[PDB]
């Protein structure tokens, strides 16, 4: 009598899906292919939409404790401040990835979500079957493909996919704030530090709390010094000398990686009893800082549509129809911003840019008007 769900992927999308379903009385098992539950990418921004998902998941308190809302989101071009934005009170937050992940994992475990590590999904059947790498076949009423950009769940079924890969990437790190050492300034702000001269180098400066600073060091792949890991300290200090104390700390991180990005748009997100959520369905450009935000909204919204008394297959179709346009629009605008380097101008968090952020998944309305 109890509905059973199998979720592939222990990232933000899968954990959100698992918690939301479990709260609604589903028996839920989650599979993570890695040997342990961990989140990579150093730091992350969430906004009102994702904070509302966290509220709905009962995971908000653990997130807000030990995370940070800057006094303002500031943009520089060539060390000149070009904008300071506060989004008319719209809630937002910066945190380490591990901080968000821990909150979600703790909540999943408190609810009794069955979590299997070293467990890899390699195929899904729309009739409600999930196959693991070992050969084990699991039957369920709902299968969730939350297994990231290279989703085997998705690819085992076959979806029409618009794929794009970025030639350029960035190096994302957590370092000590070194706040005292930074001297005079507004070092609690988000500061997006753009430059095109003398070279294309950018740092997104993102405090996570009183102890930890999230840095995104961005340079073209064709730049053999700026794209180097561990970081080429000299070329970063040269263009960002006011961050030297933090950059010296960053240079100690020998695990640093230069990560490129892909985007994904699919003809649909569903097939029978299989739903694709998160990057598996809709990986996007990071300009609007909404990749995980949309992923969490979508995973949460999936649980909502499964409460309507419909068959799982109909609920999944209804879910995509209801919730997908917010993501399609956000993904498109982020792509345009990225292609045009729009954020470099500052003042670009317009009402349209903030549309995904303004969405409240709990009440299903748009809040915090701009
Ligand atoms: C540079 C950059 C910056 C970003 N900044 C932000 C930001 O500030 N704010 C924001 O909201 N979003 C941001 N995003 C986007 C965000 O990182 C993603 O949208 C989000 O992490 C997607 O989560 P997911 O759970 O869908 O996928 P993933 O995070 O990829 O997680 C899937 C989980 O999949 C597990 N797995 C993979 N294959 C299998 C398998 N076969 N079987 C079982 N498990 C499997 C993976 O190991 C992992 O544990 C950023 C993205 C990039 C690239
Ligand atoms: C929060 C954020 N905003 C914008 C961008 C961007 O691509 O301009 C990135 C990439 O790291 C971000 O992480």
């Amino acid at each position: 009598k109890t509905r059973r769900a199998e979720v592939a992927g222990g990232g933000f999308a899968g954990l959100t899906a698992a918690i939301a379903l479990k709260q609604n009385g589903w028996d839920v098992r989650l599979h993570e292919k890695s040997s342990e539950l961990r989140a990579f990418g150093a730091g992350i921004y969430l906004w009102h939409n994702g904070l509302r998902v966290l509220e709905g998941l009962g995971a908000l308190d653990d997130v807000l404790q030990g995370s940070h809302t800057p006094p303002t989101y500031e943009t520089w071009m060539h060390n000149k401040s070009v904008s300071k934005e506060t989004f008319n009170g719209l809630p937002w937050r910066i945190m380490t990835r591990s901080h968000l992940h821990d909150a979600l994992v703790n909540r999943a475990r408190a609810l009794g979500v069955d979590i299997s590590v070293n467990s890899e999904a390699v195929a899904a059947d729309p009739v409600g079957r999930l196959t693991l790498q070992t050969g084990e076949v699991l039957e369920a009423d709902l299968i969730v493909g939350a297994d990231g950009v290279g989703s085997k769940v998705r690819d085992s079924i076959g979806f029409k996919q618009d794929r794009w890969v970025s030639k350029d990437g960035l190096i994302r790190l957590i370092v000590p704030r070194m706040k005292k050492e930074l001297g005079h300034g507004e070092w609690d702000n988000t500061i997006d530090m753009w430059n095109f001269w003398p070279r294309v180098q950018r740092i997104l400066y993102s405090p996570c709390n009183e102890n930890e600073l999230y840095l995104g060091l961005m340079a073209p792949a064709a730049d053999p010094r700026g794209s180097s890991v561990p970081i080429d300290l000299e070329v970063w200090v040269e263009m960002f000398p006011f961050l030297e104390p933090c950059l010296i700390e960053a240079a100690k991180l020998k695990t640093a990686r230069y990560d490129k990005y892909e985007t994904t748009k699919l003809d649909s997100w569903t097939r029978g009893k299989v739903a694709l959520v998160g990057d598996a369905a809709h990986a996007m450009c990071p300009a609007l800082a909404q990749g995980a935000g949309c992923a969490m909204v979508n995973a949460f919204s999936l649980s909502q549509d499964l409460e309507e008394g419909s068959s799982v297959e109909d609920a999944l179709v209804a879910w995509e129809t209801r919730i997908r346009p917010i993501t399609d629009r956000c993904q498109a605008l982020s792509g345009d911003y990225a292609a045009n380097r729009s954020l470099s101008k500052g003042n670009m968090f317009t009402p349209a840019a903030l549309e995904a952020a303004r969405y409240d998944p709990l009440r299903r309305v748009y809040s915090w008007p701009q």
